[PDB]
């Protein structure tokens, strides 16, 4: 298990552009186009995204080229970010993955709210800053999955995912 199957399981797979769990338009792998309420606001993204006419329609592989920007993305904004490097430094390989998938879903900035629960986890508090992160929209919002990151987060353990 990796972050690429991690992600995978919880986003899904769409060829054909969709509505998120909020209401936006996506396609692919959890590819976010536009908070506009616009259909073609949404085609026009995503024409520009994948260097073509698409007619809010994309290949498998088109899929997967997105996927990988996306992954490469939220790595690298960790690694950039004043706040989120410190606590992804400290982490064990399964850990990392977790976090890399909290920012993928809400981005960064996000991310980089959650101000006690980076502190419990860079102490090593787990199950403390598990019960912290089901305190949150979030968890309310998205509690399957959302239970699933906790899980990965409070054991160490790919163990919500098999
Ligand atoms: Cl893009
Ligand atoms: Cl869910």
């Amino acid at each position: 298990m990796n972050i690429f199957e991690m992600l995978r399981i919880d986003e899904g797979l769409r060829l054909k552009i969709y509505k998120d769990t909020e209401g936006y338009y996506t396609i692919g792998i959890g590819h976010l186009l536009t908070k506009s309420p616009s259909l073609n606001a949404a085609k026009s993204e995503l024409d520009k995204a994948i260097g073509r006419n698409t007619n809010g329609v994309i290949t498998k592989d088109e899929a997967e080229k997105l996927f990988n920007q996306d992954v490469d993305a939220a790595v690298r904004g960790i690694l950039r970010n004043a706040k989120l490097k410190p606590v992804y430094d400290s982490l064990d390989a399964v850990r990392r993955a977790a976090l890399i998938n909290m920012v993928f879903q809400m981005g960064e900035t996000g991310v980089a709210g959650f101000t006690n629960f980076l502190r419990m986890l860079q102490q090593k508090r787990w199950d403390e800053a598990a019960v912290n992160l089901a305190k949150s929209r979030w968890y309310n919002q998205t509690p399957n999955r959302a239970k699933r990151v906790i899980t990965t987060f409070r054991t160490g353990t790919w163990d919500a995912y098999k």
